[PDB]
């Protein structure tokens, strides 16, 4: 399958790492599961080497963010996804305040049924005695929301984002990332608006693993962008005759309620359900115009686009007011405007 498909259920997950701090050269493997539609994630790391030269927290973000849960109206904005079953090569530098710096470069790709990220790690300047080679960071992660932005340049994105480690005297350990993300192969690939990506991190131990390890849990959800949907509902793509202009303003001006609208229009539907059951308005009262049902339904349209602005229906109406549409209509039954605009006609 390709992109988003290869992710519908539970994918298996590998990740191996080489790395070489400051000369300290370790290696780690880890294995796990990935849920993306919950944005669900499971692993464990095991070092084959020994033991770990740095905090295992300061690994978390090189140690998968095709496993994200983007909503349903964010589809179009997964990038990660729509580069499987390929993959991409997500390198990054992160700069350790007041110490030394990471570079990394990993591809992440699927294996069979299997979705691996393979990592390349180096740190240097990194002081004896400062946090990381020092062992004076807690076992714990926090959570935040990362800014993710497109780099049409490289055809890909981009993500500059801070970690705070905390300390256990209380202070903060700073973690400056600077990440890229490139497409592997040379197929399509979404490239996003600009939005967010929520984090939430687990650290735990297998009481049971005897050798030096982390079980890491990790729950991400894109965020940000607006439900098109509704906005849709309002866009929509010679002049009217004036003829037709003042027409449809008188058939504004001689009706108490005037509703233009198709009957196919779902905003429509609601729009006349909220009048005529809902608020229980008089047939006599409301001025119902089916368009598609017309012979002048179009000039119709056209004419009151050029009275309003407005290109869609339903196209509302009430005491010569323009309404809007059925949001409009809802905004008022909110505020209770409504009921106080129907009053008099009732």
């Amino acid at each position: 399958s390709k992109g988003e498909e290869l992710f519908t259920g539970v994918v298996p997950i590998l990740v191996e790492l080489d790395g070489d701090v400051n000369g300290h050269k370790f290696s780690v493997s880890g294995e796990g599961e990935g849920d993306a539609t919950y944005g669900k994630l499971t692993l464990k790391f095991i070092v084959t080497t020994g033991k770990l030269p740095v905090p295992w927290p300061t690994l978390v973000t090189t140690f998968l963010q095709c496993f994200a849960r983007y909503p349903d109206h964010m589809k179009r904005h997964d990038f990660f996804k729509s580069a499987m079953p390929e993959g991409y090569v997500q390198e990054r530098t992160i700069f350790f305040k007041d110490d030394g710096n990471y570079k990394t470069r990993a591809e992440v790709k699927f294996e069979g049924d299997t979705l691996v990220n393979r990592i390349e790690l180096k740190g240097i300047d990194f002081k004896e005695d400062g946090n990381i080679l020092g062992h004076k960071l807690e076992y714990n992660y926090n959570s935040h929301c990362v800014y993710i932005v497109a780099d049409k340049q490289k055809n890909g994105i981009k993500v500059n984002f801070k970690i705070r480690h905390n300390i256990e005297d209380g202070s903060v350990q700073l973690a400056d990332h600077y990440q890229q993300n490139t497409p592997i192969g040379d197929g399509p690939v979404l490239l996003p608006d600009n939005h967010y990506l929520c984090y939430q991190s687990a650290l735990s131990k297998d009481p049971n693993e005897k050798r030096d390890h982390m079980v890491l849990l990790e729950f991400v959800t894109a965020a940000g962008i607006t439900h098109g949907m509704h906005e849709l509902y309002k866009s929509g793509s010679g002049m009217v005759s004036q003829e037709t202009i003042k027409h449809v303003k008188d058939l504004i001006a001689e009706n108490e309620i005037f509703v233009a609208s198709k009957t196919y229009c779902p905003y429509s539907h609601a729009a006349l359900n909220t009048l005529f059951e809902k608020l229980k308005v008089p047939r006599s009262k409301v001025l119902v115009l089916q368009l598609n049902d017309m012979k002048e339904g179009a000039d119709i349209q056209a004419a009151l686009y050029e009275i309003n602005g407005q290109r869609t229906v339903p196209n509302i109406y009430i005491n010569g007011k323009h309404i809007g549409g059925n949001d409009d209509l809802q905004e008022l039954r909110e505020t209770g405007e409504l009921e106080e605009l129907l009053e008099p006609i009732l």
